[PDB]
């Protein structure tokens, strides 16, 4: 009670008063208020921030920017409104002393503004000494002084003028000069510091600018505003991107985890998440802070709703009430935005953190421990939980906040509203819950459909895959017709059990899209309907739809999250077994590989025992040896007598039991197994040392790489090991031997590499480098082996038995001793429809549209003795309404449904796309499986996605633009609002559509090269280990995981950029919607502006999921337009078109013509064929043999006659060819394939193509063909549906089949089509004969490229040059040597 004696003697001037403040229509605050509450405001803000920011800012010493003349004003700034303010102090001090009473008030709230001043200037030089460019503090600060001032400006400016007002001339200006001030110093104060002394970019050009932003542009994501600008229209690709601000490179991020790690299991265990508690804890605080505000604004907005249309009922208010309303809400808005999407950022840059730390922690464990003790599979439980683990990472980062805030809200929104609609909301409540369940058991419910059908969708594919198949050799016939006819019949049976399907799913989504209405309209209506004395307001109606709005969506994403935590917690105890099997092995047994650079011995040994592991066995025991320095031991033992298990303990890879091993000089080791990395073979060769000319000649040549190199298309500069060409194990392990020996070691230890290696090679080489004469004699050489000719050369050889050493010696004694060896010797060795679609979509949202406005029309009804007139109606229309809207959805459901068949329609039109391609021209040169294999099963798969994606986004369209006419509807004045808004949403759309589409390219693109080098570098841990460079590896698989993370980084900026940029549209809407309401309260019911301002928030929720998903879903746009892209592969010039039907007499004879032929290759080539004019008159038969391929295709192609024929005539028999049936002659020629192949489908019908012929004469001719054994092949034989062009067992019963069926369609003339060529000898030896059997009355035109029975011809002309030449006497053209002769010479003489 101080202060009514504090502010005046009397205590005249009370605090807050509503009759002043309040209840008037010029409101303004009382004076002791303004004087002490107001001013406090800012200072104990300021006083409270400044040691918390002091402790942060003193760990975060970063630049020494000087004098940059901003804060040199700045301070004067500062210096001169202490020097009045404390002037203000000195005036009053003189009133006061002058005897004249002056309220305590005036001495004591001035003279804390300039301690609060003072300590700003303070506070500002420590921040320019400690170098920070942003300030995020002082901004808020001034906001609120200014904000404060202007408030005291309104009240001193208002009580100035209202009459002959009698006011001190010495605080009036003071004041103004202070506000104006302040006013010129926040303004100031906002632009930017200079830079720091020394940076960190003192090479890199490409930094990003997110290190150096003003707090405005970190706030709203300004910079990649311009990213996305410069990448719109030149494609963004390469090193545009920027490098890292070294916080999140693993080379500083990994050390601290793994030192953390390491520290916590020598202590040791509370798993990894707990020592990220310290280490990764201290970033989630913020976090945690942020999202209690966050949630705390989406509740504040329906209180003030609420009011706001309270106020609106009320027609006595003072107007300006109405304003102070709609100022806040607006306010409120923008600040949620700047708390939400700003935490979203700083959750996932965490996430990504500690992504990269595990990338890290895995490969660094996996390099250097768990020898001999990794015993899961090496690929699916090692790189797959390396790469499961760190995807999984991501999204429990995201929801790891919401289960404590997930529930909350619920709880606190129920109690509004058995707060705002009473107990029976509790009923309500039953209601909501009778909902709950409906949705997830229709998701249950739509689960089991999909899995059952994807059973069948699995059907389908299995199937389709057979197809493929049968068209990746087929050549001739037209048997695909009729079996893709049988397939579109199966595939429009699938149709139909999907018609059912998407019946299903359908109403299931967009009956639950329409939940949300029919929730509304049950709880309204048993609200309305209970007991009586409750009448429906627009308040409480209103207040409860936009909680159940605002509601809707956590009880949805509640599900999936507990079953996200329960997946990250199985995934966490692999990760946890298997960092912590630590259980360090090779810390040091030996004494180093080199401890000194000289000596007498260089591998010594005592006494050693070694075992593969604790549970088995000592596989060696008693080892005890000295070998001297630079000697050439070999060490021999029996298959299996553990030779590697002690070439590996010299390794040091065994268990060492016990024993003393000292070894001397650096080592290198080569394998029995070999390794490659892939890379170029110079790269391979080298293994990081660089060129050594010329010996890197000498290391070739004594390698006799040269035929090596030239054979291989690029020399030394073609990619090695796997994704390309293959090597031979002897070209591998020479190649191992190359590098081992270019790395120049101390000591060379080889595990038999010469296995594959030619023994004139082996030798060779043994005299080239292992050998006394090579030039690597001055070195340690050891190796193992079985082999017989070189033991007699090498120095030393030392035979080992059952883990122990048997004997010791040189060659000469231990082949005296005749015993071991000798024995060795002796038992071994040696001595329409769309339009309805539209309208129906009209309908249901006209409808919606039309029960939202007889909702409008309920509401307003005048309360008439405790009751609203009538509702009986009310409520019957308001239910005929909701029928129709579930009417409306189910039409337009089964108008999917019909786009569904529409689909089907387009099915059709693609198999029409299939029967187009029919010629295959084109398809001889062009790459054939991959393309069609993937081409036609994707478009198909994803063909179903269309009918899902075009109905969403036309639903989406047509409900904001639906929401645009309502608030249009209601005030015709806003409407000089909307198409700026409406430009700004278009532009910011167009270009995050197409700036994203490249950048998600660059993940997918990125995401593999890692995972790929862990499983290089797994697969050759062992050699990798032995050559003790690990550092570069590490190094590189560090440099190729900060390659992937570059990319990644710029699109989660983005996706929240969009968000921050489309939000305040929303706000702006709301804003406006609201002001434009307002004015025209006079004439407006409550009805109208509950609507109106109702709309606003469910508008900004409609469009921020319109942009979200129908922008990601526009990119599945892009992806169907991508699809249209794939295939636009049509316009082939072959047509099979126009026909001769003359009179068919054929075949009697078999006269031939060839005139003026210039048969060749593709076009830019030369003439294979110059104009040969050869009338090969009947009963004259032609041996054309040449080359391979040079006219017999041209013949057959030209018989082939598929493309069109408007001119070609040859006369045969007298009978020209045209004077032959076309399809009766193409078909009635019998051809034999160059390839031998069983027709696939059922054989009887393979066959009988048109089923038209006695099965008995059929019978006599395979009694006649012997030749019928993969007709016994195939399971069920003649009904057996064959598949691959009957591709499964052997050729030769193919050809047997091939002639089984030559002799089945019996024709008199068969054209011998290459069949006798690509077949062995034996087989050929057997068609001939039965050739001759059988066919000794058919007219054969043999092309045939072995001699073994080419001498039963009739008259051979040799093609030389693609010429015909000397005719008959085959001895004679033998003699002439002849072009079919030459390239029988050709093939391998000697």
């Amino acid at each position: 009670m101080a202060l009514r004696g504090f502010c005046s003697a009397d205590g005249s001037d009370p605090l807050w008063d509503w009759n002043v403040t309040w209840n008037t229509s010029n409101p303004d605050f009382t004076k002791c208020f303004q004087n002490t509450v107001l001013v406090w405001v800012p200072c104990f803000y300021l006083w409270a921030c400044f040691p918390f920011y002091f402790l942060y800012l003193s760990r975060h010493d970063r630049g020494y920017i000087q004098m940059t003349p901003l804060n040199k004003t700045k301070t004067a700034l500062g210096f001169l409104l202490w020097i009045v303010c404390w002037a203000d102090l000195f005036y009053s001090f003189w009133e006061r002393s002058r005897g004249i009473f002056l309220a305590p008030v005036f001495l004591v709230s001035p003279t804390l503004l300039g301690i609060t001043m003072l300590l700003a200037t303070f506070l500002i030089q420590l921040e320019r000494r400690k170098g920070v460019q942003s300030s995020g503090i002082m901004l808020t600060f001034w906001l609120v002084a200014l904000v404060c001032a202007l408030a005291i400006l309104r009240s001193k400016i208002m009580t100035a003028l209202k009459e002959d007002a009698q006011v001190d001339l010495f605080r009036d200006i003071t004041f103004y000069v202070y506000f104006s001030l302040l006013l010129i110093q926040l303004v100031l104060s906002c632009f930017s510091d200079r830079s720091p002394l020394f940076s960190e970019t003192i090479h890199d050009p490409n930094p990003c600018p997110e290190s150096s932003a003003s707090f405005l542009s970190r706030i709203t994501f300004w910079w990649i505003t311009g990213l996305i600008v410069r990448g719109y229209r030149q494609p963004l690709e390469g090193s545009d991107l920027w490098s890292l601000n070294k916080e999140d490179t693993s080379e500083q991020v990994v050390p601290v985890l793994v030192k953390n790690w390491k520290k916590e299991c020598a202590k040791t265990n509370p798993s990894l998440f707990k020592v990220l508690y310290k280490t990764f804890g201290p970033y989630f605080l913020m976090s945690f802070f942020f999202k209690a505000i966050h949630d705390l604004m989406m509740f504040s907005g329906p209180q003030i709703l609420k009011l706001l249309i309270k106020f609106v009922n009320d027609t006595k208010a003072p107007d300006w009430q109405g304003y102070f309303y709609t100022v806040l809400l607006f306010v409120t808005a923008c600040l949620q935005t700047l708390v939400l999407h700003q935490y979203f950022h700083i959750c996932f840059v965490s996430g990504m953190r500690i992504k990269t730390a595990v990338i890290g922690a895995v490969y660094r464990k996996a390099l250097v421990i768990t020898n001999s003790a990794r015993k899961s599979s090496t690929v699916g439980e090692i790189v797959n939980l390396m790469s499961v683990d760190a995807q999984r990472f991501m999204d429990l980062a995201t929801y790891i906040n919401m289960i404590w805030s997930a529930p909350l809200q619920v709880i606190l929104a129920l109690y509004l509203l058995w707060l705002n609609l009473g107990p029976s909301v509790l009923a309500g409540v039953a209601v909501m819950v009778l909902m709950v369940p409906v949705n997830a058991v229709m998701a249950m419910k739509t689960k089991t459909y999909q899995v059952a059908h994807m059973k069948s969708k699995d059907n389908r594919i299995k199937l389709m895959n057979e197809i493929l198949n049968g068209i990746k050799v087929l050549k001739l016939y037209a048997w695909e017709l009729a079996f893709k006819d049988k397939v579109l019949a199966i595939r429009q049976e699938e149709l139909k059990v999907l018609k059912k399907s998407a019946y299903l799913s359908a109403v299931g989504t967009f009956t639950w899209v329409c939940t949300p209405f029919l929730v509304a309209l049950c709880t309204f209506a048993v609200y309305v309907t209970i007991d009586e004395n409750n009448i429906l307001d627009a308040q409480t109606a209103f207040v409860s739809l936009a909680l159940f709005n605002i509601l809707r969506f956590p009880l949805n994403i509640l599900p999936m999250v507990i079953s996200s935590i329960v997946q990250a917690s199985v995934s966490l105890k692999r990760l946890r077994i298997f960092l912590s099997h630590e259980e360090l092995e090779p810390d040091s047994i030996e004494r180093r590989p080199v401890k000194d650079g000289g000596g007498t011995n260089s591998i010594t040994v005592r006494n050693a025992t070694f075992t593969w592991a604790r549970s088995d066995p000592p596989t060696l025991n008693g080892i005890t040896f000295s070998i001297p320095e630079g000697a050439l031991v070999a060490v021999v033992g029996q298959v299996g007598c553990g030779k590697s298990s002690l070439l590996s303990a010299l390794l040091a890879e065994m268990d060492k039991v016990e024993g003393h091993v000292a070894i001397k000089g650096s080592v290198a080791y080569v394998p029995q197994q070999a390794w490659i990395q892939n890379d170029s073979l110079r790269e391979n060769i080298l293994f990081g040392c660089q060129l050594e000319e010329p010996y890197y000649r000498s290391v070739i040549q004594a390698c006799a790489l040269l035929p090596d190199l030239e054979i291989l298309p690029s020399g030394d500069r073609t990619e090695i090991g796997e994704k390309g060409v293959n090597l031979s194990g002897g070209q591998k392990q020479r190649v191992s031997l190359a590098r081992a020996v270019y790395s120049n070691a101390d000591i060379y230890l080889f595990d038999d590499p010469l296995s594959a290696v030619d023994a004139h090679v082996g030798k060779h080489i043994f005299e080239n480098v292992i050998g006394p004469k090579g030039m690597l004699k001055n070195k340690t050489r050891i190796l193992v082996t079985h082999s017989m000719s070189y033991l007699p050369q090498v120095d030393v050889i030392i035979v080992m038995s059952g883990g122990k050493i048997s004997e010791m010696g040189s060659y000469q004694e231990l082949l005296a001793r005749d015993g071991a060896f000798a024995e060795f010797l002796r038992t071994y060795a040696s001595t329409f429809i769309s339009f309805l679609s539209i309208f129906l979509f009209m309908c249901n949202h006209v409808s919606a549209l039309a029960s939202n406005y007889w909702l409008s029309l309920w509401t307003d009804d005048p309360i008439v003795n405790g009751t609203q007139e009538h509702t009986k109606v009310r409520l019957s229309v308001y239910g005929a309404l909701g029928i129709s809207q579930g009417i409306a959805v189910f039409g337009y459901s089964m108008a999917v449904s019909i786009g569904g068949i529409l689909a089907s329609r387009c099915l059709h039109v693609d198999l029409l796309h299939s029967i187009l391609r029919s010629p295959m021209s084109f398809f001889e040169r062009t790459p054939s499986g991959n393309l069609v294999n993937r081409f036609s099963k994707e478009l198909d798969t994803v063909d179903s996605m269309i009918p899902e994606v075009i109905k969403m986004f036309m639903g989406s369209l047509f409900n904001v633009i639906g929401a645009c006419i309502v608030i249009l509807l209601a005030t015709p004045i806003a409407a000089i609002i909307i198409p700026p808004l409406g430009l700004i949403y278009f532009f910011v759309q167009r270009f995050y559509v197409a700036s994203s589409r490249q950048l998600k390219r660059l993940e997918s693109v990125s995401r593999s090269p890692v995972y790929s080098h862990f499983n290089e570098t797994l697969l050759g841990v062992s050699v990798i280990r032995a050559f003790e460079e690990q550092e570069r590896f590490i190094h590189q698989s560090d440099l190729k995981v900060d390659e992937n993370q570059k990319a990644y980084y710029p699109s989660i900026v983005a996706n929240r950029w969009l968000a921050v940029r489309l939000e305040c549209v929303g706000n702006c809407i709301v804003l406006f919607a609201a002001l434009f309401a307002v004015i025209s309260r006079h004439s407006l019911s409550a009805g109208l502006v509950g609507l109106s301002v109702s709309y606003s928030l469910q508008v900004t929720t409609y469009l921020n999921w319109l942009v979200r998903m129908s922008s990601e879903m526009e990119t599945n746009i892009v992806a169907v337009e991508r699809l249209k892209e794939y295939s636009e592969t049509e316009k082939e010039a072959p047509w099979q078109i126009q026909e001769t039907a003359p009179p068919s007499s054929w075949p009697q004879v078999g006269r031939v013509e060839f005139r003026n032929y210039c048969l060749r290759y593709r076009e830019d080539l030369d003439f294979v064929l110059r104009h040969i004019n050869v009338t090969i008159n009947g009963g004259e038969k032609v041996g054309i043999v040449g080359r391979t391929g040079a006219g017999k295709s041209s013949l057959t192609l030209g018989l082939f006659r598929i493309n069109e024929s408007a001119e070609g005539e040859i006369i045969i028999d007298g009978i020209n060819i045209a004077k032959i049936g076309l399809h009766d002659l193409r078909f009635k020629i019998t051809i034999i394939p160059q390839d031998p192949v069983l027709f696939s489908g059922s054989l009887r019908m393979n066959l009988d193509p048109f089923s038209q012929y006695s099965d008995e004469e059929v019978w006599t001719s395979l009694e006649l063909a012997h030749l019928k054994d993969f007709v016994s092949a195939l399971p069920d034989k003649l009904d057996h549906e064959c598949a691959e062009g009957g591709e499964n067992l052997s050729v030769g019963q193919r050809q047997l089949v091939c002639l089984a069926r030559a002799l089945l369609r019996k024709t008199k003339i068969l054209v011998l089509d290459e069949a006798t060529a690509a077949v062995d000898l034996e087989t050929d030896d057997l068609i001939q004969s039965t050739i001759r059997t059988q066919f000794e009355d058919c007219t054969v035109l043999t092309i045939a490229h072995r001699l073994n029975t080419i001498m039963d011809y009739t008259r051979v002309i040799v093609l030389d040059k693609g010429e015909i030449q000397e005719y008959g006497a085959p001895s004679d053209l033998l003699q002439q040597r002849g072009l079919f002769y030459s390239m029988a010479k050709d093939a391998g003489l000697v």
